[PDB]
């Protein structure tokens, strides 16, 4: 067994010359030389079978990523696992090596207006496809946008992804949420479980603002501070937008807040392309009903150099039904991961 930071990292014969490249969610990530494609690849070791929760996320991410085929979504090249359920303790997911991500890039690098435009285009092109598959990403943020040396962008990390369920999206005030606070739409704190496509557009809006300045636009320190950051820039919601929040604890909370006026995008982003700010305004709209749709954002003037709807494909095979993974035991989820990974096996 090849070892890395002496743990097992046992990746076939086909993957040699291993380099540790950090610790992801369900285990260790390395780069490795692929002997059959003569390219270096990324390999993620996953060890989830002890915990029903880890099995859930692992299965959901593998099902989604194996069904999707899109230039702007990370693909699975290979899956290495034992030939039997009994011997399967770990799963290794092989993907294209991406030298960096937008989080790492924004920490040190100024983006040109052309880079911001091209990166935003790729994000929306990939999100069009996800949404067309009736899937919500629910955790879009810079660190989940992988980049290579020629600025190709790939969305990753479908750990929080769900089948869209706009009809069952309503919930109480202060409902607990897992996804990164700074990219959460205002409605997640108010009355939304985040089962509508408009939650992803909000996160993309936050990412565009972060690309314009190299700083998060809404870095809230706690759940309610996230709302104060949002309303500090957008201003107090209008009567119309409030009238759409029927939940009394959420409405009366917003009514308790001192009045705030909007901060103009051009004051926050004096260097920014006016078209980028128009589109940003439309993405960071408080009312999710009035928020711009992914396809409208691709059609916005800011993206007119790239916009080509014939080359912005939609999914052949949407997830029409909810993935009822929450009440399956560990053991069934391990069998389903085994079945889902079976196409990569010799034979």
């Amino acid at each position: 067994a090849a070892a890395a930071g002496p743990q097992v990292f046992d990746v076939g014969p086909r993957y040699t010359n291993l380099s540790y490249i950090g610790e992801g969610a369900y285990g260790m990530v390395c780069s490795a030389y692929d002997n059959l494609n003569k390219v270096r690849v990324a390999i993620k070791k996953i060890s989830p079978f002890e915990h029903q929760t880890y099995c859930q996320s692992t299965l959901r991410e593998i099902k989604i990523l194996l069904r999707f085929r899109h230039e702007n979504i990370i693909g699975i090249n290979d899956i290495i696992r034992a030939p039997t359920i009994e011997q399967m303790k770990d799963v290794y997911i092989v993907q294209d090596l991406m030298e960096t991500d937008l989080y790492k890039l924004l920490k040190t690098q100024h983006l040109s207006n052309d880079h911001i435009c091209y990166f935003l285009y790729q994000i929306l092109r990939g999100l069009k496809y996800i949404h067309s598959a009736n899937v919500l990403h629910r955790d879009l943020k810079p660190s989940n946008l992988l980049l290579n040396t020629t600025c190709d962008l790939k969305i990753c990390d479908f750990g929080l992804a769900r089948v869209a369920d706009p009809d069952h999206d309503h919930t109480g005030f202060l409902t607990e949420y897992v996804a990164d606070r700074w990219y959460r739409a205002p409605e997640i704190m108010l009355n939304s479980k985040g089962y509508t496509k408009s939650i992803d557009i909000w996160s993309v809006g936050c990412i565009l603002a972060e690309m314009l300045s190299n700083r998060p636009i809404f870095p809230g320190k706690h759940y309610l501070d996230q709302l104060n950051h949002i309303l500090g820039i957008l201003g107090s919601p209008s009567q119309e937008d409030l009238n759409c929040i029927i939940n009394l604890k959420a409405r009366n909370y917003l009514l308790s807040l001192p009045h705030k006026n909007k901060v103009p995008w051009n004051r926050l982003f004096p260097n920014a392309d006016s078209k980028a700010l128009d589109l940003l305004d439309k993405m960071l709209t408080f009312n999710p009903h009035k928020r711009i749709e992914v396809e409208q954002a691709l059609a916005h003037p800011y993206l007119e150099q790239y916009y080509d709807p014939s080359d912005e494909p939609i999914a052949e095979a949407p997830f029409k039904f909810d993935m009822e993974l929450d009440d399956l035991p560990k053991e069934k989820l391990k069998e389903l991961i085994f079945e889902e990974t079976a196409r990569f096996q010799p034979g």
